[PDB]
């Protein structure tokens, strides 16, 4: 009761190209005015933090598409941060730090998003 065989032989070639940018930590480049403080409590660190401010102050005068002033989902204002890229610890943290939100948005009248992610400092 022998017996034993195999065989196997398979394989490719492909070929793959070059491409990126002078890695820095700046993709960003558009300072409101009262956050901007915010952003500088911490720009002390290479951490890099990106606000964008819109807000909404009237319409036009012709389309109302059924409107009665609310504004409640759509945001204007965010603020998001990005610190060794590797969030971990209380994002909540790094808000408060630079307490920049609710500042500007106010004035929009609509809510606003953000997003701190920083490495853990703590281990």
């Amino acid at each position: 009761m022998r017996g034993s065989h195999h065989h196997h032989h398979h394989g490719s070639h492909v070929i793959s190209s070059i491409a990126s940018r002078g890695s820095m930590a700046e993709h960003q480049l558009g300072p409101i005015a009262g956050a901007i403080k915010s952003k500088v409590e911490a720009a002390l660190s290479p951490t890099h933090f990106k606000l964008i401010n819109d807000s909404h102050k009237h319409a036009g005068h012709y389309a109302r598409d059924g409107s009665t002033a609310s504004d409640a989902g759509e945001t204007h204002f965010r603020l998001e941060v990005t610190s060794d890229a590797f969030k971990g610890l209380t994002l909540v943290k790094r808000h408060q730090l630079i307490y920049g939100l609710l500042s500007d948005e106010f004035k929009a009248g609509l809510h606003a998003l953000a997003m701190t992610t920083k490495t853990p400092a703590e281990q």
